[PDB]
């Protein structure tokens, strides 16, 4: 993992002037700005094709500010709006200036997917769910109207999804149609490409600047020059049980992320240069459950207290049960809701789960689940008496969906449904030049995607994680290829 | 803060086998171990004197496994009893090898210290506290006698504190009665100390072995040779902005750190020559109300709700409001336990806070702390039910300290009354090795206190950072001295 001085390298296999580690989003947007900038672009994948984690992603892209789909859908938004929204939701201790950027340059960056080829459809869908059950290109993706965030910024739906049917998340999903274009764009420029690249360490000359990379490529050793930059983008370290124990041990024993490929490789090979981190304990966390049923009923946790508006994102639903809640959860639901949100349409009917326990009362229910005499009770006799009043004053859930809970009554046992993965990384720049300690860039060194901490500090909005890797992956690769 | 080539250092201002940069407890812990294994040692503090944030704090050193001290106040306890405890409550990801290792030293551990000078008195003090109010030499320090913990390991105190009257923590606490008479140990050996030295860089030779520091001293800068090893002794990262916000953004604007030369310095030098870290969010986390009020009412969120078993470590209070509650807790108390809890002993009775609301019923408590009606009422109705039978189900505070909450009935405002210091840092071997990204050790390089990742991954219990500091300080200049 230490580097390889450049004098100790007695031939290159390969040369380049930009080299990008990793075929995923983060590398296809970097390959196609160098390209475009006139450098002579080399990706290194380690598997033997394109896309990563990206291309099994249900595909939203956290966009905002008055896109074009935006208005078409009639929903206003503006930099301001989605700012405030972001460094509320996606803290604490979010980067204001890369978020500032990113919303600053939200709207030019969509246009810009749309130009690569990346197809929209100019329609939103408006119902609970993980992505949309159909080709609709726009959908809440972070909790924007829900408490506590729609009283802190205007709700701006911002999870924009390529256009694509038969979407299947963690086979083909969405994120295929996100990463097709760009390839498509990246060949027309004439980007290579090699395959089985496993890159194992940085090279540096003299002067500590980054002047290429060593792999393992078909079984042997292989050097890469590059001329003017290597950009990171090898995806996350969400697969090395090290660096998830040390950094992110609420993720131990429930891994989430698409590939094993994300082993933290180029977060240690750029921390043995000096490399900064930040947010190393940030993680996304998904909840296994349809939110058709979730939003129709109350979830309480161990000691049978509520503790989050049902209709907020289900990704928020997870980070609050499994680091708030110590990863115990019940959905408690009367059979009428329940039977209508098993009937809802959704992207995910293998997520209704089926109740463990029913009951006619809610006392026979609180003893069925070994919950104390009245914990339960009491939590649905005062959700109940403002619940009639369509005022949920202890949460916030939105009016629309607060109503009493009935008879019979049944609970769904969702402890430990929760997984996920790393969002923390590199620190770098808004220009995607990492970061040395000093607080000064290492030369020849650029990073963009999940070995960066992007956007997301603590908090997660789905959309996210494809919009900052292709975002600050243009960046890297405009960086990269500058002389 | 990159390292500088020791081939450019043109002369060295001073010379000595093992560098100890910091003089706390540490840095004190290390220069012993280190003179006594024969070798010639410098420790370098920046400050005028000796001490740092150690002769500031309570004196609590987290010790059992049996010392005498446990032995002599009637309280069992072994080695796998304490891991089992340290395992459970300071994580999640807690350093399984470390932590092991911490405790089968743990009796030697205290017995090196009596053997040093460092005076204990053979008593136990029993009441909730953040400190023995008088000289008593053992208490509880870390929730080991409250739920979940007392059903996980055999409850034993093992917060050890050196005997000392007239303690006065943040100013000369009884942490000073540990530095003394280590440091008059010291002394008695032949360590040398030089005072206004700001470390600020390491200097490597061309193998990348650490073989001296630079530092400003009396306004220049002096370069300090480390013929067998430099020890990184400085502290933690609490006061640097920049980091907290990175790595443990929880803290901002909260800091309860000591001392301000607690900047990272060394945690950044390190890092410069690839040095790995570990758990940089873990915070340890106050709560400045005393634990005799605590313990006689209920803490709710706000929301209303019990979240916290009330005769818990306060620390872990702490940590469970500030994390889990959004940092919102109130006390609900009646009356006669707040009078009976107000005449208790302690030791910060300026933590005595005074209700903010009063009334005849819970029903108007209530509305007067702007709680949904129904929200508090049934908090205090299920409670008070299980606590006519002296039974607390839902969170499993002690019987003795359960009954009902009775009239008048009083809150006191305890929102945003949390601070806290960092525990995360460098990656260490059990000999204080500072760990490169590699997974070796970089030669020449030993570190120990809170510039590094100690016993404490998530969770604190008092009496950790003097103890893991000492005991890791001592390995840090064993390795150190070694040819
Ligand atoms: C079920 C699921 C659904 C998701 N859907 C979304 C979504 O809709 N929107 C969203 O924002 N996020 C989503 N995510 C997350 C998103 O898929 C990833 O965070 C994102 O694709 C990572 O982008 P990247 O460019 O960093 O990594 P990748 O797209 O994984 O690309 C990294 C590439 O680097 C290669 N590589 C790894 N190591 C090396 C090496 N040593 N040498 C050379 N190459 C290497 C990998 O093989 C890979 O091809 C989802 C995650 C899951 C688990
Ligand atoms: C109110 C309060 C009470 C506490 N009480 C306890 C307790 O009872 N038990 C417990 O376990 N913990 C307690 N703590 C925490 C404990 O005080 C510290 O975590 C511990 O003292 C740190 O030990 P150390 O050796 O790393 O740092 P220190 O004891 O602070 O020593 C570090 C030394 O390094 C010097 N230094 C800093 N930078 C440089 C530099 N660049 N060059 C040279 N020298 C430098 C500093 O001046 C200092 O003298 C308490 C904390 C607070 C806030
Ligand atoms: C939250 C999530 C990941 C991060 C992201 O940005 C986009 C999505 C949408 C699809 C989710 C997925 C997490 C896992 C989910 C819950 C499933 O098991 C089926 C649907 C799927
Ligand atoms: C928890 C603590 C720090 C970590 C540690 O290990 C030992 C102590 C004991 C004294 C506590 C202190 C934190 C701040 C407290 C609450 C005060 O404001 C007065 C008493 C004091
Ligand atoms: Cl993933
Ligand atoms: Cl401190």
């Amino acid at each position: 993992i230490r580097p390889r001085s450049a004098t100790t390298v007695t031939e290159w296999d390969y040369e380049a002037d930009v080299v990008v580690a990793g075929y995923g989003i983060a590398g296809v947007a970097a390959s196609i700005e160098a390209a475009r900038a006139g450098a002579d672009v080399l990706v290194l994948e380690r598997t033997s094709g394109w896309g990563g984690a990206t291309a099994l992603a249900g595909g939203f892209i956290y966009l905002g500010g008055g896109t074009p789909l935006q208005k078409a859908c009639g929903f206003d938004d503006s930099p301001e709006n989605m700012k405030t929204f972001m460094m509320a939701a996606l803290g604490p201790g979010a980067d204001e200036e890369k978020i500032t950027d990113y919303c600053e340059g939200s709207v030019e960056h969509y246009n810009w997917l749309v130009d690569c080829g990346v197809p929209f459809k100019e329609s939103f869908w408006g119902e609970p769910g993980w992505e949309p059950p159909f080709d609709d290109g726009l959908m809440y993706s972070g909790g924007e109207n829900a408490a506590p965030f729609n009283e802190i910024a205007a709700p701006a739906p911002r999870g924009h999804v390529p256009q694509m049917d038969g979407k299947r998340t963690g086979e083909k999903g969405g994120g295929y149609m996100l990463m097709k274009p760009l390839v498509e764009t990246a060949e027309k420029l004439g980007v290579r490409a090699e395959y089985d690249m496993r890159v194992q360490t940085l090279v540096t000359d003299d002067t500590g600047r980054v002047v290429g990379i060593v792999a393992k490529q078909y079984g042997k050793e292989v050097a890469v020059r590059a001329r003017r930059g290597v950009v990171l983008a090898t995806g996350s370290f969400a697969y090395n049980d090290k660096m998830i124990e040390a950094h992110a041990p609420r993720l131990i024993g429930r891994p989430g992320a698409a590939i094993e490929e994300h082993d933290g490789r180029s977060i240690l090979m750029a921390q043995a240069l000096g490399a900064d981190l930040a947010h190393m304990d940030a993680t996304e966390v998904a909840f296994v459950c349809d939110p058709q049923l979730i939003v129709r009923g109350i979830l309480v946790n161990g000691r049978g207290q509520r503790y989050v508006p049902e209709d907020t994102y289900s990704g928020r639903i997870g980070q609050m049960t499994l680091f708030h809640q110590d990863n115990q959860a019940f959905l408690i639901i009367d059979e009428a809701s329940y039977e209508e949100g098993a009937a809802a349409t959704t992207a995910t009917p293998f997520l209704r789960v089926q109740p463990k326990w029913a009951a006619e009362t809610v006392e026979e229910l609180e003893s069925d689940m070994g919950l104390p005499a009245g914990a339960l009770q009491s939590t649905v006799e005062v959700y109940n008496k403002h619940a009639a009043e369509g005022s949920d004053p202890l949460l916030h859930k939105k009016s629309e969906w607060v109503k009493p809970i009935g008879t019979p009554v049944a609970a769904l046992d969702l402890r430990g449904f929760t997984l996920g993965f790393t969002l923390g990384g590199l620190r770098t720049t808004v220009n995607s030049e990492v970061l040395h300690v000093s607080g000064e860039p290492i030369p020849g060194l650029f990073a963009a995607g999940r070995c960066t901490s992007g956007v997301c500090a603590g908090g997660y909005a789905s959309g996210t994680s494809l919009g900052d890797g292709s975002f600050y992956g243009r960046r890297a690769g405009i960086s990269a290829a500058k002389q």
